[PDB]
């Protein structure tokens, strides 16, 4: 089991770490069908999604996907600093796999 | 995949964007049978609903409908500025499809 | 579909609007069997319940009853002003159907 | 149906009301198997549990047990004054049946 | 049934108590498949995980694991002082079994 987000991110293909060290600039969420997703942006312009659940996801991920959207909403509303994101870079917007908050 | 609320909204028939840039003026929710819904208003007089779940919705939307009502309640209570709403205009009140929030 | 709590309230028998324009004075909830309920009061003496889920409720109400208890708890803790309650007046305490909040 | 916690509490065998009129001093929760429970204390040394779900509990209590732990956690974190607890006194620590919050 | 975290912790093999008396320094969560987990750190560098649900868990733990991640996220965001953790020390990072919070 990994020790931190960077090492966790390295356990997967098609990923990279971004170091934001910043609060979320905007939070978007949709209930429209086939676009049940969240999008966040940061002041540096970067855009990220929580993907719509799909055939690529295994069942254990479904609750985690819901949790992540909960996290991002409350992080946005609390202006919590996001340290790093681990994202899949084979999707546009890049798709969030993990988040770290600190400081 | 769309990268913002405007482009997401334009992927559907009978939708449009409203630009509020304001906090929610009032939040209403009901548990009454056949009216399990939320209504929000803004100071400019705009009125929007989160629709009662029905057969027009696909199954993936159900969780997202519940999440949206969670989002609107907390946005109301935290006085978060709503940037945009994507709504369906073939319902009265217009029905919320997506929300964006920014400073 | 109604556009406000008063109009929604009028779509049911044995209801009435109470206008509070006040924060909740006390919040009570129970896990005891057959009394899985919430009770709120206001400083004017008014007492209201969220009913125990029962035979009178249709399936779609179950989630909304849980949400209403969530809403009342957080309204209480944040001292949010309650504008109106739509209540059924054929129960004692009167039973909450809907809530509106505004500053 | 009862209109307050004292009257509700009195509808059960082996219960009693504790009047605290104080915030929660500590909140403990466990995910350890067979100890999936919460324990709260007050500065006067009083200790109470939310019981591990068991065959004592009827089906309708299961959701309310989980809500109660949610309520205690957020009460703790908001420093909300707990007015009274209804507890079962045939368990050690005494087991929470209901809570009221008021100033 | 135990009356505090220390006593609860001692009801299990492969456990120990850490005394932090500090807020969480960082919160990390992941939705990546097979790594649906959370990791927290404290300012002294100590790292702890909420484990991915696995064969070792009994069914009653599944809700509690989800609750714990909820608790850690809100504790982090509120800067709530963690008193103690009970952890399994046969995993790395050490795996949280229970948490106590006190000011
Ligand atoms: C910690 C761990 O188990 N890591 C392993 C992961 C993992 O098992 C799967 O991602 C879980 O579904 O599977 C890895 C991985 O890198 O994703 N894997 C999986 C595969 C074949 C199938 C595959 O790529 N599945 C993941 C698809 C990705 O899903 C992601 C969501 O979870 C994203 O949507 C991403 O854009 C998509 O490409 N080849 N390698 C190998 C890696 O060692
Ligand atoms: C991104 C994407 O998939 N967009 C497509 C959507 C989408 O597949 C469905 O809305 C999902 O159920 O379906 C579109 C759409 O515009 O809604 N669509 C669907 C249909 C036939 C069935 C249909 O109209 N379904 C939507 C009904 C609408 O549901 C909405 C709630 O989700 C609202 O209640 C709205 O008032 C109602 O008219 N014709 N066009 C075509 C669009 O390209
Ligand atoms: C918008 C809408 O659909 N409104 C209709 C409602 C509604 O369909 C039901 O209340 C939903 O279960 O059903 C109405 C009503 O006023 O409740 N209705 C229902 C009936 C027969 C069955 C009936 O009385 N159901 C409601 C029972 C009430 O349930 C309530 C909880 O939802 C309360 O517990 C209340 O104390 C109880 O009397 N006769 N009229 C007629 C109303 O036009
Ligand atoms: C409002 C109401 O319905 N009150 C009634 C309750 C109630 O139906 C049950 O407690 C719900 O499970 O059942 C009462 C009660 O006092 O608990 N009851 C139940 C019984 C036989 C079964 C029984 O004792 N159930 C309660 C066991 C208690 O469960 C509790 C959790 O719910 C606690 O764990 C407690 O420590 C334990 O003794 N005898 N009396 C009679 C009481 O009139
Ligand atoms: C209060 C109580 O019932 N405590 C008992 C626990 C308990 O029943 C189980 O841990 C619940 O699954 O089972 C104890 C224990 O110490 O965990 N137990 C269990 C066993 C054999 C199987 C076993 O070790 N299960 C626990 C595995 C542990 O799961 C943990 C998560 O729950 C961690 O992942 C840990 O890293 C792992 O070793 N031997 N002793 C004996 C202890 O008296």
């Amino acid at each position: 089991t990994p020790q931190n987000i960077t090492d966790l991110c390295a356990e997967y293909h098609n990923t990279q770490i971004y170091t934001l060290n910043d609060k979320i600039f905007s939070y978007t969420e949709s209930l429209a069908g086939k676009r049940e997703m969240a999008i966040i942006t940061f002041k540096n312009g970067a855009i990220f999604q929580v993907e719509v659940p799909g055939s690529q996801h295994i069942d254990s991920q479904k609750k985690a996907i819901e949790r992540m959207k909960d996290t991002l909403r409350i992080a946005y509303l609390t202006e919590a600093k996001v340290e790093k994101l681990c994202v899949w870079n084979n999707k546009t917007p890049h798709a969030i796999a993990a988040i770290s908050m600190a400081n």
